[PDB]
């Protein structure tokens, strides 16, 4: 996500990238699908180069570059989200002993011991937008700090053996050990049932047109994103990707 070289001279080529406004003189990211393509003088491209949504854009859309220069420098390991609305943070439901665990930087809350996603004060006393609040997270600034737009704090930060055994599970279409979960109902990102006859994080739906009944293991993670996460489809939000899922959802030519 940090290093990116180029062969020769090249575009952007976003592909559909949801711009936001950043805190320096770029656009953030919010979008999942980010895509990027290289214009020397035709419809050719020279390289992909996919990037994740904590991306900021170093130089401009469609600019002309020389080359052997980076175009767009993240964190590697931390995985940042462009905030909702810009202004002062707003949180509440903090609780000593439940929802402070570790020191200011401190954790905002904790599911498990209990996430305070009520607004944005986008001003002193008026709010719009909702701070999500994972597990294990760290706030380091208080109420009223009033940051700018697309500051991000600590938004959750951080077989396939080449040859025949590969070609024999694709051939034969063997599950992989950690199958993405898909869900192509009603795909906006929400939390709840924390604790139910299924593993944790059972169910993340919203109401859509006609939402069903979708369990979710949730085993390392999650993907959840602030705003406008996914649409009617689905995207790899965890581990690799199985066929069947493929059939049932892509379709054919996919496949």
């Amino acid at each position: 996500e940090s290093s990116i070289q180029v062969k020769n001279k090249g575009s952007i080529k976003l592909s559909n990238v949801k711009s936001v406004v950043n805190s320096s003189g770029k656009l953030v990211i919010t979008s999942r699908n980010t895509e990027l393509k290289l214009i020397d003088e035709f419809g050719r491209t020279k390289e992909s180069y996919k990037v994740p949504y904590g991306a900021v854009l170093a130089k401009g859309d469609g600019e002309q570059v020389a080359g052997g220069e980076t175009v767009a420098n993240w964190d590697p390991h931390t995985m940042p989200v462009i905030t909702e609305v810009s202004g002062f943070v707003r949180f509440t439901d903090m609780i000593d002993g439940q929802t402070i665990t570790r020191q200011s930087s401190l954790v905002v809350l904790d599911s498990a011991e209990r996430r305070p996603a009520l607004k944005i004060v986008d001003a002193q006393g008026n709010d719009v937008a909702q701070y999500f609040l994972p597990g294990k997270a760290i706030v380091q600034l208080e109420d009223g700090v009033q940051i700018s737009s697309g500051d991000t704090l600590a938004r959750i930060p951080q077989d396939i053996t080449g040859g025949l055994p590969r070609v024999a599970d694709l051939f034969e279409a063997r599950r992989p050990k950690e199958p993405a979960i898909l869900a192509e109902i009603s795909g906006i990102v929400s939390f709840g049932k924390e604790t139910k006859g299924k593993r944790r994080l059972v169910i993340t739906p919203v109401d859509g047109s006609d939402p069903y009944e979708e369990m979710i293991p949730k085993w390392r993670q999650l993907n959840v994103f602030e705003g406008e996460r996914v649409e009617r489809g689905d995207v790899i939000s965890d581990g690799p990707e199985a066929p069947h899922d493929i059939l049932r959802l892509r379709g054919v030519h996919a496949v």
